């Protein structure tokens, strides 16, 4: 109802707490981007067919260009804020738990989640099946209506709706699935601001 | 020297002969693209920060949105033209051979390559190590100088240069690695045109 009244928070990993990063130097070389230009800005200014070919190449080679992941904007700050309140935090991800654990350690958030509450590939059916959120709801003995699922992709929102949890979209700037989305924020930093302000006027 | 004098052709698979395709309806929904607009054109017309957020999301979710692959523009036509001349054709790919074989069958090109000349994950060291092209050079008993490696990514061109083969870049519209690239074409269809015209005036 009010966001701050939710004391049980579940996050997706990829796209929500962490984001893939890519080899900028390799992109600039392949796409002939001048050093003085931003990659995206430069591509948007090119003739349409040239821009299209170069964007297609970039998407085609996303895995070739990837260089691991970094925390998403505001993600660390938001998780630390929630943990500081004594809120219960979980993860629901397609990633193997061991890989999720390693990622959490790398971004300095491993102490914010009980290990049993990090649900990976082997702990839950694939999204948008509700099983993983129900597992957390059971472990926490809490109404799903008093939980929030935080994600950046339609399967996260569908998973929340299927389990009966509230839903937050982060990491898109607008509200593309309004019926599936209880709150939306451009990123985890705006979400933390929303949390701070809502029902506190 | 003249492109038509090369009678031994090696292709990369991903990015050269086939390209990943993606779920347009899912992209349009997530990025709030109107039906009357092209996705890329619409994104380029958005305010800079909004465009940046949406392009980042698209790259982040490239694998989530993927729906297998299709032949790259002109790829089928080019391979059939070369096979029709009686030229010897090979593949050098990171993909498992069994997966490459299945892909070749799907795009109707399996009859254009001897099965032993399709080199996958288990048949050759990772690009840009020259081993795979040397394997083909040996099997064909041909000077690498009389072979061409066709690709769309720097490791393909580096692999060709390391083995001593000629090199072609396809599927980018310009010439970003001029010292690594013997011929360049926007796609396999322009390459087929180049083949047809060069040294024939």
């Amino acid at each position: 109802m009010s966001l701050s009244e939710i004391k049980h928070w579940v996050f997706d990993m990829d796209g929500t707490l962490t984001i893939a990063v890519h080899d900028f130097a390799a992109i600039r070389e392949a796409l002939s981007i001048p050093a003085e230009d931003d990659i995206l800005t430069h591509l948007a200014a090119l003739p349409a067919d040239e821009s299209a070919a170069k964007h297609a190449w970039l998407l085609e080679h996303e895995r070739d260009l990837a260089q691991g992941s970094r925390p998403a904007p505001g993600a660390v700050e938001l998780v630390r804020e929630l943990a500081g309140r004594g809120y219960r935090l979980g993860i629901l991800t397609r990633n193997a738990r061991e890989l999720a654990h390693v990622t959490l350690e790398a971004i300095g958030l491993a102490d914010c989640f009980a290990e049993a509450d990090v649900l990976g590939r082997d702990e839950a059916p694939p999204k948008p099946h509700p099983g993983g959120l129900l597992k957390l709801a059971e472990a926490w003995d809490v109404s799903p209506s008093r939980m929030v699922m935080v994600g950046d992709y339609r399967f996260d929102l569908d998973c929340g709706r299927a389990a009966g949890t509230r839903t937050v979209l982060v990491n898109l700037p607008d509200n593309p699935w309004p019926e599936l989305t209880d709150w939306h924020a451009r990123d985890c930093a705006q979400l933390r601001d929303l949390l701070s302000a809502e029902g506190h006027h």
